[PDB]
């Protein structure tokens, strides 16, 4: 699945590569972490993306599904007047169209499936599309930075997004002895945590260092939420009783477990560094003492957040890296195989207060 990039700042340098099936499409991630305020081009979006669930259907059925999914878009679409006008910006305007041309050609491409079958050699056009789509709201709200910092405003900030190729050495494999992966890093979202991973990228510090590898577990924490647009007349007003009560019909009573999965924790691959264990034992306590039943000691938690986190120590990450390419190589990476440079590839001037 998806590749992930992660940091805890106050805890910086050290930052964490987590990959795997839990791991969502690197693309789609990246925008919907774009900073644009636009209802009319997610809603073209979100379907185009629902095209791999409707792949997730066995025979013919599976197209009278996506081919439902693209006259949603494409219907969507016209309605270019509030992507384009609306939200467009400056000297972006003219690209945006060159886009948005594209996306309506590649739509009708994906109906020239009428062809039924073909379910293989034409769907992920869906891939080429959304890109199109990618491009359309990049091109959007430009302008760089939505908002900004808070105390670490003197530390190396990422004030847009960057990309980076990470040339890894695989040992002891008849198949691949190296690949280099493509890693964008966003700084919309993660300033403080981007611009200290590609100031290092510029110092050369991660330059022929070797890896750990090794499983670990992600609370992909909690995620969707409610409101369907388009205002009609009135039926809400009031909490209620939410209190006395063991909640509604298929929404509340009591936990409820069996897997960890089932507890909302999932497996992935976790590649770091290769270092040392550094420890400050304090915090507000008093829940402590004796020994008679507990332990073993392993497999790190990884939470996932937005940098909305703060100070003294551990327990959560935010994101800030995305793999883009050769995203199924990192499986083969293995303890002792060797990063052999990182080299910044575009993005260098969204870089500010650089130390290095």
């Amino acid at each position: 699945g998806g590749i992930l990039l992660v940091a805890n700042p106050v805890i910086p340098d050290v930052s964490v590569l987590i990959s795997g099936p839990p791991i969502k499409d690197p693309e789609a991630l990246l925008r919907y972490a774009l900073p644009i305020d636009n209802k009319a081009i997610r809603e073209v979006q979100k379907p185009l993306e629902d095209i791999t669930d409707s792949l997730k259907i066995a025979g013919v059925k599976a197209l009278d599904s996506v081919e439902r999914n693209v006259r949603q878009a494409s219907r969507t679409l016209q309605q270019g007047k509030s992507i384009i006008v609306a939200g467009f910006a400056e000297s972006k305007k003219d690209h945006g169209n060159e886009m948005i041309e594209k996306l309506e050609a590649g739509m009708q491409d994906m109906l020239k499936i009428v062809e039924d079958r073909k379910r293989d050699a034409v769907a992920p056009k869906q891939k080429e599309i959304l890109k199109y789509v990618g491009g359309i709201e990049e091109d959007m709200v430009d302008g760089f930075p939505y908002e900004v910092p808070e105390e670490y405003r003197n530390m190396p900030l990422l004030k847009g997004r960057a990309s980076v190729d990470m040339k890894v050495k695989i040992k002891d494999n008849p198949n691949i002895e190296d690949c280099v992966f493509r890693i964008v890093l966003d700084g919309y979202n993660a300033p403080v945590t981007a611009g200290n991973f590609v100031d290092l990228v510029e110092r050369h510090f991660y330059d022929g260092m070797e890896i750990q590898r090794s499983d670990g577990f992600v609370v992909q924490t909690g995620d969707p939420e409610g409101p369907a647009e388009g205002f009609i007349d009135p039926s809400t007003e009031k909490t209620r009783t939410v209190p006395l009560e063991i909640m509604v019909t298929g929404e509340k009573t009591p936990f409820y477990g069996s897997t960890l999965e089932e507890l909302g924790l999932y497996k992935a691959q976790v590649v770091i560094p290769f270092n040392a264990f550094g420890t400050m034992a304090m915090a507000r306590e008093e829940f402590e003492n004796d020994s008679g039943s507990s332990q073993v000691f392993w497999l790190l938690k990884e939470s996932e957040l937005t940098p909305s986190n703060s100070n003294i120590l551990d327990g959560r990450y935010a994101v800030f890296g995305y793999v883009t390419d050769n995203e199924d190589f990192l499986a083969d990476l293995k303890v002792g195989d060797v990063i052999e440079s990182i080299q910044v590839v575009s993005g260098l001037e969204n870089l500010a207060n650089p130390s290095y």
